[PDB]
């Protein structure tokens, strides 16, 4: 009867507390999604267990086997009852799992090491000196793969064939790549994460230009799940009550170090 | 067979063509939602008829009769099969009708006549010289009435008791009131509309401060409607292909006058 929640270690959504080793169960974690999970569980009246997705991925379908990985896969194959994480609502995912209305609004953005001569996606697309990539098994990579927009189509063509690979396994890896590239690598990631990192030491990265698109994160459940309806209404109530905005300020700027 | 679409005459979403009198059916109208309706119908494979909501309202439930008015009412009582308009996804509405994922992201904002000494909601709430209101039967009015947030609570207490009434019947009425008030009336409306009006002559209004909240517009259908699934997937596909961004640029800035 305990709801199995699949989530991912991605700051500031879900992070291990400093003293996590002395703690047990859900108490080991903290963050925006940890707080959200507690609120959702309270309003929907259920007990839960936070579990970190096995493969550390958000979710994409293997082109050859057609098997889903990441948190999406855990929902699709019955390993988890709900995903509470910064998981983007997309067409390909909506076809296999259900999503609540968005609890956060965002868009793809460009992260650069401060000083990098780039101000837009068009800039990145018209040069080669600065390499750029995105997160593997994430919605941004899939967005570029499917976009028929001239600029993004050109960017995808470059990224998919780039050697060495410009893709990374985790957001952390992408950020580290930007910071150690001395400005020779730009990273495409959602504005939420870009803005968070810009507020973290060593304060050497920044979001440049506007967002490339507009999308949202939603709480996901297996298609047809009974929890779906209640969770959706809970998200709408939490947003209207200002709770979601309070959580973003709490985890993004109240704890900012820049 | 033919899907009855309820919508509202709200520029630039739906407007009467200059020569509408000499045109038939759907050809009489133009605008963002007219363009969107054609695309949604094409992608979902259905024929449709655009109809303007009888009472010219978005939708609220009367406190005494418990009867829903506006486009929400048209769906609730079976007068329309779908609503394609700048209709905000809200908890109270989601309890009686279904909504697709957002096709537009926005938030409540403040419109002032240029020169008005107001920079935020906090400013409005602490003074009385400048009156302020919002749209009747709209989601913004409902937001303020249900808000437990100190500042918004104070603002509702004022608006609810202000005499003469600070509420208006249509967005156009609110804008006209701001323009003829010599700066003594501020208007609370969604950022989308605020931004649009900011681009229309005589270019005497502007949006000030940040948005008060974060929400979205969704395509609505009667609760449990069979059209729901297809329409939602169509919205996601159209957003991912940049169609929604193209439509906003088309109707907001390409046709801008300021
Ligand atoms: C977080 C996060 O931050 N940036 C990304 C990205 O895919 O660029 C993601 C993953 C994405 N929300 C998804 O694949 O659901
Ligand atoms: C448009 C529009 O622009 N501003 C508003 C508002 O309620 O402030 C609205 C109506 C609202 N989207 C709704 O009640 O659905
Ligand atoms: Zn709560
Ligand atoms: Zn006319
Ligand atoms: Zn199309
Ligand atoms: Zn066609």
């Amino acid at each position: 009867k305990t709801v199995v929640v699949t989530t991912i270690l991605e700051s500031p959504y879900v992070m291990m507390k400093k003293n996590h080793e002395m703690l047990e169960g859900n108490e080991r974690y903290e963050g925006y999604c940890v707080d959200l999970a507690a609120e959702i569980a309270k309003h929907c009246g259920f007990k839960y267990k936070l579990t970190i997705v096995g493969d550390g991925k958000y979710g994409a379908r293997d082109a050859d086997t057609k098997i889903w990985n990441g948190m999406v896969g855990e929902l699709v194959y019955g390993k988890a009852d709900i995903a509470i994480a910064p998981l983007t609502i997309t067409l390909v995912r909506e076809e296999v799992i259900d999503f609540s209305k968005p609890f956060m609004s965002l868009g793809i953005s460009i992260m650069i090491k401060k000083g990098t001569p780039i101000e837009s996606a068009e800039d990145l697309s018209k040069q080669t000196e600065i390499a750029y990539g995105t997160l593997d098994s994430g919605s941004t990579k899939e967005f570029f793969r499917r976009s028929k927009i001239a600029v993004f189509d050109k960017m995808w063509t470059y990224m998919r064939s780039a050697e060495p690979s410009v893709f990374v396994r985790t957001t952390a890896e992408g950020v580290a790549r930007v910071r150690k590239s001395k400005g020779k690598y730009a990273y495409l990631l959602e504005s939420t994460m870009n803005e968070y990192i810009e507020q973290r030491k060593p304060c050497d990265t920044m979001k440049v230009g506007g967002n490339l698109d507009s999308k949202g994160y939603g709480i996901a459940t297996p298609k047809g799940s009974s929890l779906g309806n209640a969770v959706n209404l809970a998200v709408l109530k939490l947003n209207e009550q200002g709770l979601l905005d309070k959580l973003k300020n709490k985890w993004w700027y109240d704890k900012g170090e820049c």
